[PDB]
């Protein structure tokens, strides 16, 4: 420990603190809420930590002490002030007690204390402590992949390279963390370090890295955008997916195994389209065996053996696909000539053939990317300039063999490898790489995949959906996984249920080759075949709302949303009640069945369904069933061919056609499914969805504007599209426009004006009349927001919309408002009457493992409801633990008081 503070002097460019024992800090003020506290025992103060290696060069700030200027440091004053010395700007007082030293901030705006260390920096076993004050009500999000979890309040989190891919690992660390109180922290230390969130004293967070530095960035806002905003200011905004890059992908090894016909029914076997059976061997694994050799191209009578073969099987079952890693396996390569060059030569083939069909070409690496020659290449070295350059490979994953190091390696391997893409494709090829063993920045470059599990089995969704919460939270939005795992399989329901829930996330990976079963969306009977298609075509037709949130992420909310980062007023929204479900974007609340929990009929039994608000009506998007928000559902009955996803009333939902790849959307057309609830607004995205232009300005984006009654009411309904502001290459200025507006009856009238000109539209006598014209609406009781759905599980999913068309306008020059006099959407809501009803009525110690004798229940001031008996069950608690309880009926005219 360091000592009292002697003094604190305004040096040149920071406040410099000396403590009694010699020892100094540096305070760098960067702006009116960030600021960097180092105390280095050196006294070398260098701008940047030393990394693991003198040749790992990426750093973890993308924005330099000096690129934030000199004001807010210019505008910040040192006081001794008695018994304190205090740092004053417009944004914070920064107060060190002279005796003890120890540091609290005062967020000027909200008048109160943020942030206070309660013991004195702690430097013993080679390691460096903070100690901090934890208040009652004081959550804590952060620490990258934390897998398995996502709110840290009464835990202890490992920032560490775990290499370890299942529940309870790390894996890919990130050394922030912040706070519900409204700061959050990056330690600048490419050091393992734990951060313990008072599973001791609840009173007391303590901050652990290994070293002697102590060196950290503090920023202090008041949202958790801001929040998220700050730490991309520092670290680097996160890169945007090129649109391919939310396709899914296939992933295997196309250049090394062998196939030998087996029987049917021997261990291994697939059933190929000549109609005999093989099985796969490794070359070493064949022993006395003869079999058929993979290659990429298929060109040595081993067509159905090829990575050609498996885009034909894609495009024959009708399934998106993005892109395709053809090398992805120990050993295996791209090619099977004595040459880099002639192997360069049969990967360029493969992504002619792979473009041909719409698809992009990506690279697996275990190693290093470049020959240690590059002028002079050995066969089997890398030499990602020459794949990108002559064989167009866009995408990479980093495999653990290659980044396992972690820390400072892999950030320097992703920022040189982001480089390569952007080099050799003069900007043509923004990044899209997908690693793990990440760091404090990681997210300017790569997304992540959370690694090596099993699927086939419930617990593969169950950890699976805290990890991606957690990951966002963390400041990394392009978050994925394994399509129902690298190992295992052989589960039907488990494998439609990962399908379904992942269409509502970025990244979706077919990592093929190690399973129970071949790793496709048509690996198992027709009826999961058709629901895998069903939910792979809805989130190709919801790629304009996918890629506006996407845009968003760059500078603001992640996509995958904590419950808490849309409501931050409800408890509820902070807890592990919020773990198994989320905000897809802020119109989607997305619940999936992670269990293998079923009723007598063998619908899905899902509890704990936590719909925020009490003012809001949330729409289940395949039926139109309204539920009222401010309850928990327990018991909610899900078929096979459905996953909860509610609709949060008001939103507009920007869609397209479906497509199995970004080439096959109809760019001279616009969509937008909208459920109108009061005044709501969208900021519609778009780019040429490939390149780094985006970065200088080449996007466009349109606002759409939904002016109508609040739910279930009737009223004037205005739908205004602001002329579209931007360009890009190829950007595609007249468009025909769709609006499909829910509505519960046909209207009064509807009328069109584009840019300040009446454009009169017919009522369409039918549907067929509907599709065929322009210039027309439509009052439509058979809407069906997904056909391929409809088909796939068997029933009609009817709902009421009423859709205006309106023929090819420039989105540039011309304006829309249309304006419907009768609008109404109006359903029965499960919960509707939320007022208290004075004309209505009001422990099982047997089963206690706790059971209580429609109804409401009360658990620790959390409501639950569709409670359909005089009793329910509470799980999910600690062993030996107490809980506080009390119930209300619910009848037609409200819900009785509690008790
Ligand atoms: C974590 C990771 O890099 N996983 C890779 C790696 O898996 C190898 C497994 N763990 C093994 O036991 O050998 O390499 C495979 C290659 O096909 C996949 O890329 C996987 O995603
Ligand atoms: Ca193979």
């Amino acid at each position: 420990s360091v000592g009292a503070i002697v003094s604190i002097e305004k040096a040149e460019k920071n406040f410099v603190i000396t403590y009694a024992s010699g020892k100094k800090a540096q305070i760098s003020i960067l702006n009116d809420h960030l600021f960097r506290y180092h105390l280095d025992p050196t006294g070398k103060f260098e701008e940047y930590p030393t990394p693991n290696d003198p040749k790992h060069v990426a750093k973890i700030t993308a924005k330099t002490m000096a690129d934030y200027g000199t004001q807010a440091f210019e505008q910040t004053n040192v006081t001794d002030s008695g018994n304190q010395f205090i740092l004053e700007n417009n944004g914070l007082k920064i107060i060190f007690e002279k005796e003890s030293a120890l540091m609290k901030v005062l967020d000027k705006k909200k008048n109160q204390v943020i942030l206070e260390e309660t013991a004195p920096l702690s430097f013993k076993n080679d390691k460096a402590t903070q100690t901090l004050k934890q208040s009652s009500q004081e959550n804590y999000f952060g620490g990258g992949t934390q897998n398995g979890r996502f709110t840290h309040k009464g835990t202890a989190i490992q920032i560490v390279n775990t290499n370890n891919w299942v529940d309870g690992g790390v894996a890919s660390p990130n050394p922030f963390y912040w706070s519900t109180a409204g700061y959050g922290v990056v330690r600048n230390t490419w050091k393992p370090g734990n951060y313990d969130f008072g599973s001791h004293d609840p009173q007391t967070t303590t901050t652990t890295h290994e070293g002697t530095d102590f060196d950290a960035f503090y920023f202090f806002n008041d949202s958790s955008a801001g929040i998220l905003k700050d730490y991309y200011e520092l670290t680097g905004k996160p890169a945007l997916m090129p649109e391919y890059g939310f396709y899914e992908a296939h992933l295997n090894a196309y250049n090394r195994d062998y196939w030998v016909k087996v029987a049917e029914g021997t261990a291994g076997a697939v059933k190929f389209e000549d109609g005999n059976f093989y099985k796969e061997y490794q070359p070493g694994d064949l022993g006395n065996l003869n079999g058929t050799l993979e290659s990429l191209n298929g060109e040595k009578e081993n067509y159905q053996f090829s990575a050609r073969a498996v885009i034909d099987r894609y495009k024959k079952n009708d399934m998106p696909l993005g892109w395709f890693l053809p090398n992805d396996g120990y050993g295996a390569g791209y090619g099977q000539t004595d040459s880099l060059d002639g192997d360069v030569q049969n990967l360029k083939e493969f992504t002619d053939y792979a473009q041909a069909n719409g698809v992009e070409v990506g690279l697996w690496t275990q190693s290093n990317l470049h020959p240690a020659d590059p002028k002079n290449p050995k066969k089997g070295e890398r030499d990602i300039a020459k794949e990108v350059s002559v064989a167009g490979v866009k995408a990479l994953k980093t495999n653990v063999a290659w980044v396992g190091y972690g820390y400072s390696f892999g950030l320097n391997g992703v920022e040189d490898a982001a480089n390569v893409f952007v080099k050799e494709t003069d900007g043509a090829v923004r990044p899209m790489i997908v690693s793990l063993d990440g760091w404090a920045g990681t997210q300017r470059h790569a997304g992540i995949w959370t690694g090596d599990q099993t699927g086939g089995q419930w617990e593969y969704i169950r950890f699976h959906i805290p990890t991606y919460i957690g990951t966002s939270l963390s400041g990394q939005p392009n978050v994925g996984s394994d399509m129902d795992g690298i190992f295992g399989g052989k589960n039907k329901e488990v494998n439609i249920r990962d399908f379904q829930w992942k269409t509502f996330t970025p990244v979706q990976l077919n990592m093929d080759g190690w399973g129970s079963n071949p790793k496709t969306p048509f690996a198992f009977d027709q009826e999961a075949t058709d629901l895998n298609r069903a939910y792979l075509k809805l989130k190709s037709m919801m790629m304009p709302y996918n890629y506006s949130i996407a845009k968003e992420s760059v500078d603001g909310l992640p996509m995958v949303r904590a419950m808490a980062l849309e409501f931050p007023n409800e408890g509820t929204a902070y807890t592990k009640d919020s773990q198994y479900q989320y905000m897809w974007g802020p119109n989607l609340l997305v619940a999936p069945i992670y269990n293998g929990n079923q009723d007598e009929a063998g619908n899905s039994i899902r509890d704990g369904i936590y719909l925020p608000d009490e003012k809001q009506v949330w729409v289940d998007l395949f039926t139109g069933e309204k539920y009222q928000g401010g309850r928990v559902l327990n018991g909610v009955k899900t078929p096979l061919w459905k996953v909860p996803v509610f609709v949060k009333d008001g939103s507009i939902i920007p869609m397209t056609n479906p497509n199995n790849n970004p080439k096959e959307i109809q760019r001279d057309q616009r969509s937008f499914l909208i459920y109108p609830n009061g005044a709501t607004s969208f900021n519609m995205y778009e780019d040429d969805g490939i390149s780094t232009s985006y970065e200088a300005g080449q996007s466009a984006t349109t606002k759409i504007n939904s002016q109508g009654p609040k739910s279930n009411e009737k009223g004037d309904l205005t739908v205004t599209i602001e002329p579209t502001k931007g360009s890009y290459k190829d950007f595609v200025d007249e468009r025909s426009t769709t609006l499909d507006l829910l509505a519960s009856e046909a209207p009064e009238s509807v009328t069109a004006m584009v840019g300040g000109t009446e454009v009169t539209l017919k009522q369409a006598a039918n549907k067929e009349e509907f599709l065929a014209g322009t210039n027309l609406y439509y009052f439509d009781k058979e809407f069906q927001v997904n056909q391929y759905l409809s088909e796939a599980s068997g029933e009609k999913l009817n709902q009421s919309a009423l859709s205006v068309k309106l023929a090819k306008q420039s989105v540039t020059a011309k304006d829309v408002q249309i304006t419907v006099k009768g609008f109404i959407n109006k359903g029965t809501v499960d919960g509707g009457n939320t007022t208290v009803d004075d004309q209505l009525t009001i422990i099982n110690e047997e089963k206690t493992t706790l059971t209580l004798q429609s109804y409401e229940v009360e658990r620790d001031g959390t409501v639950f409801g569709n409670i359909q008996t005089n009793t329910a069950t509470f799980d999910g608690f600690s062993f030996l633990s107490e809980h506080t309880f009390r119930v209300r009926a619910v009848g037609k005219n409200g819900v009785s008081e509690w008790s």
